[PDB]
């Protein structure tokens, strides 16, 4: 017994398979059908007619308020969806948070230079920034709300929209407007220069700086919009589909499709990692340990980012007990300097670091406030760090002395390339080169894996995929050897250019490109929520002057 999901396709849908249907099937049995795109049109033909062949459709939220309205829909089932728990933005008696998402001003760097767009404003401002405007095509949420936030309306007092004023300041570029209706569109348009700014979909500028992309965003003034999770009035498949919305909305299903195309979450108890830097962490029962996953991102020498993707796992080495954590992230400053009195190649490293992403709620914990590993590190223990390493047969060695402090996650290191030249830029090695020296705060204390391993401790696996270059594999044992805490570890390389950006030595000597987020649940602050209920209401007396719009010449 079976379920059909639609979706938009392309790699939203091909994310929410990944993240949602997968572990659904895996998890309950009932197996999910990829159908789609979403046709509107098609929903409605379906519903009247009485055989419904969908079960489960992604649509805009706006939409889902309109059909709702017309009854097209089942009513949801709030003893098997937890309510609760989904953000009020993303729930009606007729849908739930599919995801929410920013719309972004996202420019090109090699159409532009020594001074950056800010606002929505500078999108209206041709002498200042040259070339072609990218706006979204479809009457709908952003552009009218954008043109009106750039013509000084205050972001409160926006609805209703003074429509008149709205297509008075589009006029003002509309020669130099070109329309995207998707996100394959969108990028295309931008990495090809066609367009040197516009209005995009967040994921979409985050996939362009992943692509190695020259382009740049600004969060200022970023617009809330969402897709919602709907159920077409009469499925057959009725509890199955609340059981896999239930499942989508869960904490964990919202993470899993974040992390793949950096959209955020619906749910409330969803980890909420600010950046994909964010060492997200989950358990693996079925070996005693954890396994992670997280997106560094190093600056080139010419301005595009280098993206290095870590997968991660981690096995304890003895046979004692261990914390299986619940779902949360790491959050990790780091520093590279130099001292100006050695000779040989080196890195000084400071770094900062606290688990993050459970939060105590209101009324858990009021009146009572372990491992046995975790009391080690209760003072400053010193470390060491040895590597020997292979990238594309260069043989090197690194060996790094200095001391941890997690009662303030705190590290401060020097290492040393042994060898000569350290063949590889410092900041690839960064993240090879002890999350036992994590702050993990009191509420998360029974999460922490890594200590409670001490002191015989684990071993640390990781793949890490450079963009467009080869890969490393490492295998390191972090444990106690006296009072020091020692990281053994090997590397080995394959795959690399030989004048690519890392071989090529082509990698700032900092870790910046990590300074700025990449995800909207952390640009809250500058954050304009769209009005769907006013767009579901005003939506089709607006597209028609829209549309009338377009026309005119």
């Amino acid at each position: 017994e079976s379920i059909n999901f639609v979706s938009w396709g392309g790699s939203t849908q091909d994310a929410q398979k990944q993240a949602w249907a997968d572990p659904f099937s895996k998890a309950s049995g009932i197996t999910v059908v990829q159908d789609g795109p979403t046709d509107y049109g098609k929903l409605k033909a379906m519903v009247e007619s009485g055989n419904v062949q969908w079960d489960v459709v992604d649509v805009e939220a706006d939409f889902a308020l309109r059909a709702a309205a017309e009854g097209l829909l089942e009513p949801l089932d709030f003893s098997v969806i937890q309510r609760d728990k989904i953000d009020p933005r993303f729930v009606s008696d007729h849908g739930v948070g599919s995801f929410f998402f920013s719309f972004v001003l996202g420019y090109n760097e090699g159409g532009g230079g020594a001074s950056k767009p800010q606002d929505w404003t500078a999108l209206f401002d041709t002498k200042t920034y040259p070339g072609k405007r990218a706006l979204y095509k479809w009457p709908s949420p952003g552009v009218l709300e954008l043109a009106l936030l750039a013509d000084g309306v205050p972001a409160d007092k926006l609805y209703p929209l003074d429509l008149d004023r709205a297509f008075k300041k589009l006029d003002t570029i509309k020669k130099d407007i070109v329309w995207w209706g998707g996100g394959a569109q969108s990028q295309q348009l931008l990495a090809s220069g066609e367009v040197s700014m516009g209005q995009f979909w967040n994921g979409r500028i985050h996939a362009l700086q992943e692509d190695g992309a020259p382009v740049g965003v600004s969060w200022k003034q970023n617009l809330v919009m969402a897709d919602i999770l709907v159920v077409p009035k009469g499925t057959k498949n009725k509890a199955a589909a609340m059981k896999f919305l239930a499942s989508a909305s869960s904490a964990k299903g919202q993470d899993d499709f974040s992390n793949l195309t950096a959209y955020a979450p619906v749910n409330i108890d969803s980890v909420q990692r600010l950046d994909l830097a964010n060492v997200y962490i989950t358990a693996d029962k079925q070996k005693n340990g954890i396994m992670a996953n997280f997106k560094i991102r190093h600056n080139v020498e010419d301005g595009s980012v280098q993206l290095a993707d870590h997968y991660q796992q981690n096995t304890p080495i003895g046979d004692g007990p261990v914390l299986l954590p619940d779902n949360h992230y790491l959050s990790t400053q780091s520093v590279l300097s130099k001292d100006p009195n050695e000779k040989r190649d080196h890195m000084v490293l400071l770094e900062f670091v606290t688990a993050a992403g459970i939060t105590l709620g209101m009324d858990e914990l009021y009146k009572g406030g372990m491992s046995k590993g975790e009391e080690l590190f209760t003072g400053v223990v010193p470390i060491l760090v040895e590597l020997d390493g292979d990238v594309n047969g260069h043989k090197f060695s690194v060996r790094g002395e200095g001391e941890g402090d997690a009662t303030n996650g705190k590290l401060t290191l020097k290492f040393i390339c042994t060898t000569g030249k350290l063949p590889v830029p410092w900041p690839t090695l960064v993240t090879t080169l002890v999350q036992c020296f994590s702050r993990y705060p009191d509420h998360m204390k029974q999460h922490d894996f890594f200590k409670s391993a001490m002191p015989e401790g684990y071993v640390q696996e990781r793949t890490i995929s450079f963009k467009d270059d080869g890969t490393y594999k490492t295998r390191a044992e972090v444990k106690f050897e006296g009072d020091t805490l020692v990281n053994r570890i090997e590397l080995k390389g394959i795959d690399f250019k030989e004048d690519g950006n890392i071989l090529g030595h082509k990698l700032e000597y900092n870790f910046n490109a990590n300074l700025a987020p990449n995800l909207p649940t952390a640009y809250v602050k500058d954050q304009i929520t769209l009005d769907f209920a006013y767009w579901a209401k005003n939506g089709p007396a607006i597209a028609t002057r829209w549309n009338e719009w377009l026309v005119k010449l």
